[PDB]
């Protein structure tokens, strides 16, 4: 596997990067980001988000930085966590939580948190520029129905999706104030302008769900969702675009994540030449348990064979996870090619699968 980020030979002398995110472009450009965490492993912590951007179908990368935090705190100024997506425009839009303070979003302050935004940038030239960065929270011209009670919100961290009409739907996960508790959930935000404005969706029925993301299925949302202390990913379905939600039985518990705390991983519909839906989820094993997230695998379901149990692809990373920060993973389907991006050991490390999906689509 190549290292795409390598903590001990880069450009900006980080000593991690973490949460990696990757595009397949339509026209073979592959587009990734990370946190760079220029200071260690932490969370709560100086970062930028970087960019690396290949034409050569991954051999050789081009590195920039692609959003910077608000430079306000030089121990906390972090913006982090990419969600992106890329529209029927080809617009790319990367969204991320912006925070210049110590603790963590979603349970530190029993109201909104001051130093809190969620910041975007697109990009109509396929990666090469972005826009300035526009806070989609300051006001409230961007973001239609944020509940009064909002701690905090993110994206769910990994891509977005596009639905028939040209829907832009990107996953999210909120942090609420309910009876003297902070409660966080995952739910959607989705936009028809092209990203310029956006409309929340409503929480799922769990909390302790957070980074998550949807597939669309014959116009309903299908959520794949980090469900903490469960033992599980929790997966969910909306016919409404986000507005309600019902547990989804087919990928319900269906993934195992270990002991402990739950973590981030990756959702994605794939057509195979049969004509079959399938799905494709990214997430550590975790065997040996809590911040270990061991063995980063991949699966599969047939949503047009229902009765065949989701099945173990590949483990595109069979090693222990760091435990300072580790697990994370961005799968990438376009054109029947597959490709993915982890955290390794304090680096991104990138794949090309499509081997696999050659093997799954029986061609
Ligand atoms: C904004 C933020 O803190 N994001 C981080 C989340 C949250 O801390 C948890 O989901 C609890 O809210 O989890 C990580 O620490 C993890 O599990 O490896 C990494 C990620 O960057």
């Amino acid at each position: 596997p190549l290292i795409l980020f390598n903590k001990d030979n880069n450009i900006w002398n980080s000593k991690y990067f973490r949460i990696p995110n990757i595009q397949l472009l339509n026209d073979g450009t592959i587009l990734t980001f990370s946190d760079i965490r220029y200071n260690g492993p932490d969370d709560h912590a100086y970062i930028d988000i970087a960019s690396a951007r290949s034409t050569d179908f991954g051999k050789t990368w081009s590195y920039d930085i692609a959003m910077k935090n608000n430079r306000i705190d030089s121990t906390y100024s972090r913006v982090m966590d990419s969600t992106t997506v890329i529209t029927n425009t080809g617009r790319i839009i990367l969204i991320a939580g912006s925070w210049n303070t110590n603790g963590n979003w979603a349970m530190t302050t029993s109201t909104r948190r001051s130093d809190w935004s969620v910041q975007m940038i697109y990009s109509d030239d396929n990666g090469l520029t972005w826009s300035n960065k526009i806070d989609l929270t300051k006001d409230s011209s961007k973001v239609k129905n944020q509940p009064s009670n909002t701690i905090g919100w993110l994206g769910g961290v990994g891509s977005g999706i596009v639905m028939d009409d040209g829907t832009i739907v990107m996953p999210a996960q909120i942090s609420l104030r309910e009876n003297n508790e902070n409660n966080y959930y995952s739910l959607i935000i989705y936009s028809k302008d092209n990203g310029e404005t956006w409309t929340m969706g409503n929480k799922v029925p769990n909390s302790n769900t957070s980074e998550n993301m949807v597939i669309e299925l014959d116009g309903a949302l299908i959520m794949s969702t980090r469900y903490d202390y469960s033992g599980y990913r929790a997966a969910y379905i909306s016919h409404d675009l986000g507005s309600t939600w019902e547990i989804y039985e087919p990928l319900n518990g269906k993934v195992l994540t270990g002991k402990g705390s739950g973590c981030q991983g990756s959702f994605i519909k794939a057509t195979t030449s049969n004509g079959h839906r399938i799905g494709l989820i990214s997430a550590p094993k975790n065997t040996k348990g809590e911040y270990i997230r061991d063995n980063i695998a991949v699966y599969m379901i047939d949503f047009d064979d229902l009765s065949k149990r989701v099945q173990e692809i590949c483990i595109p990373y069979p090693k222990d996870g760091n435990k300072l920060g580790g697990g994370y993973s961005c799968l990438s389907f376009k054109n029947s090619h597959l490709s993915i991006v982890y955290e390794a050991n304090g680096n991104i490390e990138y794949q090309d699968l499509t081997p696999y999906y050659s093997l799954i689509n029986k061609q």
